[PDB]
């Protein structure tokens, strides 16, 4: 990406928090603060822990929120679950672009009124993707282009893909990408075309997720700057 | 469905409490309780309220409760939405189809381990499902027969397409239908392929609400 008025995501890590406890939750996302500065929170806490987990994590950890719900109702419904998250204290929420513009849009003319910003997933890391997804993956780019939308996640299992959906996107365009570790994608392959990257489990089960976040970051140190 | 072990929806009527505020969710449910015995509560309620109000809706009302939260993730995230919805009281779970197969059976999966239910969703009913969801709905119905799926959702704004997608499931599964009345659903036309009816704004933004289930009932009475 090219645009300089993005999220600004300390050493292009974000941290795909999905442990379901607090607890646990709390205490990896502390011992990795150093390294993170973005964690994106699902419905795997959320659901087990509340909305609130969302504003703790700011107190306790400078970081910006990236709620992962991959929002993916009609635009009515749609327009609620933003208008509810980003009441909560997300600074951003993705959204599924399969069921269609209407449903994007009204995501986007809420982000737009409430300042924050909407992520459209166009496809995805994992087998199943493969059925119905990558056939629409090129529309759904091309849809969210249209729309105006500037922010991306796009599979690092597929680095051809990455590829591709970045070229639809352009340069002025910003893309995150989830998959890293646990998953097989590789960290370096995928910043070849992604931003930065989505670590989950890698790091949050890890014996030691200081060490695993710090030993990513030393693997992708010839990407890391600016 | 022509199934005897199909959930009992009572008129076959299914309210969507999408109203924000534990007090008027809370209310005009119990407005409609005679007429109504089954939830469907999504995430506008929940992420504002939390999930304990699954619970808080059963010990009011004693109603059964669909989690409707078109689960859309890898596997391994379904997983988990599944197993954090089911021990909130959901007896249901609602999920999407188009992320493929693998998603939908990690929320089977799960169902069957914690002794719930799942419905898929196949085709929406609002405008934008003709972009992808429509093109691709036949084969996730299909999708779903093949993994064993007994519950399913399909479009009211679409009876044709409702019409297609019983055909492929058989009469031995359980269809629910959302679309009608604020996005102009036939009620009549619907009901002639889907057991049940999934009714939101044209009852709880009501100025009476339990004149409005009232009505929806009369209207269908030949159905009941
Ligand atoms: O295509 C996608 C989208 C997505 O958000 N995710 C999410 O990214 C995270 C991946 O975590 P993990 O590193 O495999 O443990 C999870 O929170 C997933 O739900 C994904 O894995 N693939
Ligand atoms: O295709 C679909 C699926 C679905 O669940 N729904 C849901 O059904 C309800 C319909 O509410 P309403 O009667 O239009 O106010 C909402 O909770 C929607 O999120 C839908 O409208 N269309």
């Amino acid at each position: 990406s090219r645009r300089v008025d993005v999220m600004d995501v300390m050493n292009r890590l974000i941290l795909a928090m999905d442990l379901m406890n607090r607890d646990d939750a709390l205490r990896v996302t502390g011992e990795v603060r150093e390294y993170i500065d973005t964690v994106k929170i699902g419905y795997p806490l959320v659901l087990s822990e509340g909305m609130d987990i969302i504003a703790e994590f700011r107190k306790r950890f400078g970081c910006r929120i990236i709620a992962d719900f991959k929002v993916a109702d009609i635009p009515e419904t749609n327009e609620k679950i933003c208008r509810a998250t980003f009441k909560a204290g997300a600074d951003a929420i993705i959204v599924h672009g399969f069921p269609g513009a209407d449903s994007v849009r009204a995501c986007l003319n809420v982000a737009e009124e409430m300042g924050r910003e909407v992520f459209l997933l166009t496809e995805m890391s994992h087998p199943g993707a493969e059925m119905f997804i990558q056939g629409a993956a090129d529309e759904i780019a091309r849809m969210g282009v249209d729309l105006g939308v500037k922010n991306y996640v796009g599979p690092s299992t597929r680095p051809e893909r990455l590829s591709r959906l970045r070229e639809i996107i352009g340069q002025d365009s910003f893309l995150i990408s989830p998959g890293v570790g646990a998953q097989g994608g590789d960290p370096g392959e995928t910043l070849r075309f992604a931003d930065a990257i989505i670590v989950g489990a890698s790091i949050y089960l890890a014996d030691n997720p200081a060490a695993a976040a710090a030993g990513i970051i030393e693997s992708i140190k010839d990407l890391l700057n600016p």
